[PDB]
């Protein structure tokens, strides 16, 4: 299913509409949008398209949570139209069921694309506390798209299946317990992440231990 000749994208809209809530000195709640992002992810290659959503897009509107699903569908269609046909996905898997109808309506010109939902736990929200992504999203002054390779150099020595599994454990562990996951991912004082990489440079033996520890952290919930 995943990892064949068919191009597959996971689409996560969870982080598109984001707000800060504050109790004022007068005792009322202010809710202020902050920048968000769409995550569009190819599990075979590790490609991430990060569409940064600047708060200016909300200017005027209400029911921003519902509108955000539609904005996401619009942006997915816009990305697809910007790609040659051979690079367009055959399947889009949405991580949240609320994306199904908006995407259906936005992709009527793409009869080859199959849209489905999922029960998979793929918390791209965890990327918001990976500084590379978090600061980039925070500080943006306009919408833009940024490409990343979420598998770093892993595919030189492991399969796409193994890479996908490693990434999911990382994201879920960061989601469940960011601070402990970050410790697990830094086994030595000298552990570094290369500037163009997302994740640490670890030996095969270190990854084995990390993967078990991340799994145990998720199990502990
Ligand atoms: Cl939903
Ligand atoms: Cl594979
Ligand atoms: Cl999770």
């Amino acid at each position: 299913e995943l990892f064949s000749n068919q191009i597959i994208w996971f689409v996560d809209d969870t982080n598109v509409y984001r707000v800060t809530i504050h109790k004022t000195f007068e005792g009322n709640l202010t809710t202020k949008p902050i920048n968000g992002a769409i995550f569009i992810f190819n599990p075979r290659t590790g490609q991430l398209f990060l569409k940064i959503i600047h708060t200016s897009v909300w200017a005027g509107q209400k029911r921003l949570g519902q509108l955000a699903k539609w904005k996401t569908a619009e942006e997915v269609a816009a990305l697809i139209r910007s790609l040659p046909v051979e690079e367009q996905p055959k399947q889009i898997i949405v991580t949240r069921k609320g994306m199904l109808d908006p995407l259906e309506v936005h992709l009527l010109d793409f009869p080859n694309i199959v849209i489905k939902g999922s029960e998979l736990q793929l918390p791209f929200q965890a990327c918001l506390k990976v500084e590379k992504f978090g600061d980039l999203i925070l500080k943006a002054t306009e919408p833009q798209m940024v490409l990343f390779n979420l598998y770093d150099d892993w595919l030189k020595t492991i399969s796409s299946y193994t890479a996908f599994s490693r990434l999911i454990l990382i994201l879920r562990a960061l989601h469940v317990n960011n601070d402990r996951a970050k410790v697990i991912l830094k086994p030595d004082k000298t552990t570094i992440t290369e500037p163009h990489h997302i994740w640490p440079t670890l030996t095969d033996e270190e990854w084995i231990k990390v993967e078990v520890q991340l799994k145990d952290l998720i199990l502990a919930d």
